[PDB]
């Protein structure tokens, strides 16, 4: 059992690549019997399904501290077990109604791709390249993506679930399939109910998650995955993840003067020669300059690509009058860095803090 | 105001047509100048939403007591004065959010037009000729579809209004428009739960629901409706409005020997010399043989049409032997009807009686 390490990056894998050990390949022959469909059908709901559904979730697990695969492969066994359960409790279910619960159990927990993390497709070196938009298609949509990091959120998008989970199933269930179910209204009403986690397939669901559940599959393989380093990224993922720690102990001042870091309606603020110098003089053991652990953050989060729209050099605008009276001033209003649009990847661990001085 | 009459034929609309009149046409214009787009992007993005959000609700009615056309006037409005009263709160709001709160308030309910009925599409004399899937695109997506029958369900399907909303909005929203919603996770999120109903849009669309709104829109006209009869089924109309209100207060043996109503696991059963017969002879004023009644009951669920999967005839399997200890018989065991398949559109106002004798 392999975990995620904050900062590493996590090869792509097709989806031949993720199911080429032969327990998948025998859990998709025995779900073939039970799916009562000759093999063009079978292929064309079942295969197709699993096989977008793998290539989606990729090697993700199904919470930040659980091991890599475990999305998929809770999926596969939810899927394949409550199928054989119910069906030994159902001998008479038919073709629609093994369909809908297969496709329910695997796809139960797929919304944690969309708000557990953001993913930052990079290059080899772990320079930011583009945010994967999970509501355009899967990683492999693009066939240059090879490499990924995986940016914690907040715990808030976790409210979302019950609207994302149904648009996602939609979005990944092959077009006949979608069709098929919404052929009967009980049943889709019992799919969709089913889905909606915390109808005829409610019980057999449940007993999964107690692991109560009579299964065809003991358990899945986790294939080894060659996690690297972010050589381009390396002492940016250092601050990044102290920064987050002292965020989520009240460590640093935010809002006021002396901080630098704001919460603006815009998002997070962090000012070049206010929190990232504060980190390197509390640091006086590690060896970086200001200047490239703020380029590092800068290649971290696309400062200078387009399509990281979300990540952007700012200015923002009593603070020269202050310098004057307390300082040497007597003898620029603006301040520099860089704004991060949703405060959810810093504070991770508490409550995002409420707009309070500076403006655009 | 009109109501719908239950059996009444309704005709076909297209989106220019239910949109002709001045008052549709100020208010787009007015929502055009609240967006704070150019024109080819108010016409790509919200223009395009109110044309198909109207051609898919047509003049159906939020509820079944409530006026027609109130399910697109009532999104309309919610639509346009939330979005006005928050931008005099929110003077800085961003094309984005105005995006996001419009659509919001438009298709808060269009669930409303999958969970409280089911369209039967018909000829001008109402024959059944298919049954519209909400899910497959609008009614005139087929340019031949120019009448329709309202057929009223349970409340049963009110459960599944979380999880159909974000499909039904991810299916009408154009793609860039659902593209540039999935461009900020705090717009979405707030987007999301805002559809959800019962987020910084939770204040003005409670204020709307509360009749506490500044609003640019005071009211919107309801066109006249022709409603047609439906000579085809008439009879069958009137004997299926005769079994919902004698279901409704327990006056039909159902599941018994005696009775002609059964309910199975593959829905409700409808014995021609039960049911049909018993209506017959309970009427004795009315001008109808028993052949025109099941006739008129084929012309109305499409018995002759394979479009019509969920209404078929049938055949079920004690019975005579007791004939024989009790009647004369001592001097076929298959009862004989029609099955359709979703008993919601038959007991409408109580509760689906369980599966209980009689089978395939």
């Amino acid at each position: 059992n392999q975990f995620y390490k904050p900062g590493m990056l996590v090869p792509v894998f097709s989806a031949a690549g993720l199911l080429k050990n032969g327990r998948y390949q025998f859990l998709l022959q025995q779900i073939e019997t039970l799916s009562l469909l000759p093999t063009e059908q079978y292929a064309q709901l079942y295969e197709a399904l699993v096989y977008r559904f793998v290539e989606f979730v990729q090697v993700l697990p199904i919470r930040l501290d659980e091991p890599l695969c475990s999305l998929m492969n809770e999926g596969l066994l939810r899927g394949v077990n409550s199928l054989n359960h119910y069906i030994q409790n159902h001998p008479e279910a038919t073709p629609l109604e093994r369909y809908a619960l297969f496709s329910a159990g695997l796809l139960l927990e797929v919304a944690h791709a969309v708000v557990n993390q953001k993913i930052f497709i990079t290059d080899e070196e772990g320079n930011f390249i583009k945010q994967w938009n999970p509501f355009s298609g899967p990683l492999i949509d693009d066939v240059e993506t090879k490499h990924y990091k995986i940016m914690p959120l907040s715990s808030y998008y976790q409210r979302n679930i019950p609207s994302i989970t149904p648009i996602l199933v939609r979005q990944l269930l092959p077009d006949e399939g979608f069709l098929w179910l919404t052929s009967d209204m009980r049943v889709f009403s019992d799919w969709m109910q089913a889905l909606r986690d915390d109808g005829r397939f409610e019980h057999v669901l449940q007993l999964f998650k107690h692991k109560n559940i009579d299964g065809l599959f003991n358990t899945l393989p986790a294939l080894p995955v060659n996690l690297q380093d972010s050589p381009a990224t390396a002492h940016a993922d250092a601050f990044l993840n102290w920064l987050k720690e002292a965020l989520a102990t009240n460590q640093i001042k935010v809002n006021t003067s002396d901080a630098g870091v704001h919460v603006i309606p815009e998002g997070v603020f962090l000012e070049k020669t206010g929190i990232f110098k504060q980190y390197i003089d509390l640091h006086v053991n590690v060896p970086v300059n200001l200047f490239t652990v703020y380029q590092q953050f800068g290649n971290l989060f696309g400062l200078t690509k387009l399509s990281g729209i979300d990540y952007r050099f700012e200015q923002l605008f009593d603070a020269l009058k202050r310098k004057s009276k307390m300082g040497f001033a007597g003898l620029s209003p603006t301040r520099e860095g860089v704004l991060i649009a949703d405060p959810n990847l810093i504070f991770t661990r508490g409550e995002i803090p409420s707009a309070t001085y500076l403006k655009l």
